[PDB]
């Protein structure tokens, strides 16, 4: 059977990804240069090793940078791919607005390399990592689909505009290609096993990794970017959606390739928002520990809510997301406690 | 630190850009690829050769692709520039509706690698080839600074406010930097001599040169894109602006960087527009010949009409417009008989 290449699949959408195109038959060949993703020192990425100890199913792995034309080229000589998922990127908003050139090259580059690839091997069908931060500060809410793109405040959120633009161009040209573009809302949560989940390095920026660390206890409180925000608690508000149901919502969209759709568009979220306050009481409930939190000034580029519209989604990919605040929380805890240090042995 | 790189400098605007920088003083080290371009008798690109005849001034060449990363690293530790003009890149608005990945690929690609070469030198002063189909669909016209950008048509236009944001992002993570952005409008026209002028590869996909051709009778007739328009004959309306006037205003945005500039945006316009048929009448009037045109479909990509204001250059940089109609036809003219097929064959 051809196989499915996923860039970046090293990584915390990505292995989640991995782990459910195994489980649902799916035969996934990952890239990935390690740019944000744990080696361990054997063949595969740490994450990936413990996707294959987790289905009982190979993982083929390539290290490679998506900026490497040739290596991308040998790539699709060496495998038979029928599709492609793009996880593959920088994601690090306030690196983006110091580092703007880092982001454009390694988004836009790489993707553009891609797609070349992509259109000179006849992969013509794309599964792409796009983000609610390309509708920039909501003008109305919830959002759907046709509410407007662009005018996105920092590199980053311009970057995957911009990579979204292009992909419409390039669908618009060549009828045959088949593209979905998916709007990730806020990515939370880890596999039920507890064996992998996000990874991050350092500081975490988002804030649900954060508030699991003052939970383990890695950090002594939460700093809440403002409350005066306009929602019942004046903290921000979000559609925290479980990574699990993410990645099954990955394989929809490789259903939705095959029913040869053209360029279709989804948001990925639950279409419920939660306050800061809301997710640090379900983290307290589901870690049994304390969480203390101070109040800090307002993040900038922050907005007051942000959730999204799933009817397209349930309508056309028939995918709804399944798994709720608590398991979203029970998951994260349970990945937390038993990798206090995230990946390693 | 005394020259200035110019890219695609063999090209229509840069060859008539290198010329106007031989005479105003500067040192222009010149780079192309000859996609666009006709590699003359020798080494240096015909247009080239003949700027140097009519200058009785050396034009440095040097035959790259601004995609070739090793090329340009070494180009740039070969020469000690104080300055960068960036003209190349691909730039037809139609062509890029059935090409997008090329358009992305020269023009992004090839501008970020630029751009890092640039940083990385510490070669912070650029002047950059926009264009006025940044503002896409007109709201209202006569097109100022601060029309909105974005929402293009085209790849093309996408392609170039891309960049523009790109760089304006680049200067605000570095206050150091100067770059002056040019929003051409329609070049059109040659220098006086009748020597150079634009040397279009197979159908023209520009108003002009398919009208002289229909003059010098190399084009049995002239295709009209539309009759439909919101326009006075229904026709497409742009401002031309003659490519001697361009380059000028290229100078000028030189010495706007003396000013230590930062991001500066200024329209290259007439603030004249002009319908397909008044451009047909002028050339009439110019070539005393015949021109048939027959009216087909509206094109894909193009606005209806398009026209600059031109106070801002007017006032920052000390720049207008002088060349008017009659004068870009009869230069257009003289350019189509005294060189009937070209550069060459
Ligand atoms: N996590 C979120 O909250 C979020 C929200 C919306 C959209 N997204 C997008 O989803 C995708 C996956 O996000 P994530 O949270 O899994 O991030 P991640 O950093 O964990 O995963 C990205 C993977 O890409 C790899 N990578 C980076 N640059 C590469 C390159 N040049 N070549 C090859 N591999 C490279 C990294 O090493 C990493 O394993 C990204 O494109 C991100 O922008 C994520
Ligand atoms: N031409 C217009 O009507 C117009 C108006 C607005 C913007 N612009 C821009 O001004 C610039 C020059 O326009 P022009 O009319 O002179 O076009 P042109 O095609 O004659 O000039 C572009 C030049 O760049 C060279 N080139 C292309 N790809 C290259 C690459 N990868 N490496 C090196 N050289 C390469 C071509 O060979 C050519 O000599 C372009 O960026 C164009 O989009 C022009
Ligand atoms: C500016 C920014 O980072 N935007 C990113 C962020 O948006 P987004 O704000 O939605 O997600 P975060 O996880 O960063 O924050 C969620 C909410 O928690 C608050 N919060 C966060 C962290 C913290 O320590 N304290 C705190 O109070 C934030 O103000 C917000 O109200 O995540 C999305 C998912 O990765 C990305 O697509 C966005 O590009
Ligand atoms: C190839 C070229 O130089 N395009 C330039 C032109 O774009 P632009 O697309 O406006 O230029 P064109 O010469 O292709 O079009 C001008 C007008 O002439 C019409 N037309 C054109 C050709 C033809 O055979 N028949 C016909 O009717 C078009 O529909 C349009 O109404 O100016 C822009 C700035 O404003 C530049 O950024 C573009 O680089
Ligand atoms: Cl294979
Ligand atoms: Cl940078
Ligand atoms: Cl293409
Ligand atoms: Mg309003």
């Amino acid at each position: 059977a051809e196989k499915v290449l996923v860039t970046g699949g090293a990584g915390y959408i990505g292995s989640h990804t991995v782990l459910e195109l195994l489980e649902a038959g799916y035969l996934p060949v990952v890239i990935d240069n390690f740019h944000n993703a744990f080696r361990g020192g054997g063949s595969l990425p740490e994450s990936l090793r413990r996707v294959q100890e987790l289905t009982g199913r190979s993982v083929e792995f390539e290290e490679m940078d998506i900026l490497d034309q040739g290596a991308l080229q040998r790539l699709f000589k060496k495998y038979s791919f029928m599709a492609v998922i793009h996880f593959a990127g920088l994601k690090a908003v306030g690196e983006s607005v110091q580092k703007p050139l880092d982001y454009y090259r390694v988004n836009l580059t790489g993707t553009i390399q891609l797609l070349e690839i992509m259109k000179a091997h006849g992969v013509k069908n794309l599964v792409f990592s796009s983000s609610a931060t390309v509708y920039g500060n909501p003008q109305y809410l919830p959002l759907d689909e046709a509410h407007p793109t662009g005018g996105c405040t920092n590199p980053y959120g311009k970057s995957k505009f911009f990579i979204e633009e292009m992909i419409r161009d390039l669908c618009q040209a060549d009828k045959t290609w088949n593209v979905v573009l998916l709007r990730y809302f806020n990515p939370t949560g880890a596999h039920a096993s507890g064996c992998i989940g996000e990874d991050p390095q350092g500081i975490p920026n988002n804030l649900m990794p954060y508030v699991s660390q003052v939970a383990i206890g890695r950090r002594e409180a939460l700093n809440v970017f403002g409350n005066d925000y306009d929602t019942e608690d004046g903290t921000g508000v979000r559609d925290y959606i479980h990574v699990v149901d993410l990645a099954k919502g990955h394989i929809a969209a490789l259903r939705k390739l095959k029913e040869q759709c053209g360029c279709r568009i989804y948001n990925l979220g639950t279409g419920t928002g939660y306050s800061v306050l809301q997710m640090v009481q379900a983290m307290e409930k589901a870690s049994g520990k304390k969480i203390p939190y101070k109040v800090v000034a307002r993040r900038e580029g922050d907005v007051a809510a942000c959730y999204a519209n799933p009817s397209l989604a349930q309508e056309e990919l028939g995918w709804t997301a399944a798994l709720g605040l608590d398991r979203m929380c029970e998951d994260l805890w349970r990945w937390q406690k038993q990798n206090p240090s995230g990946f390693g042995t």
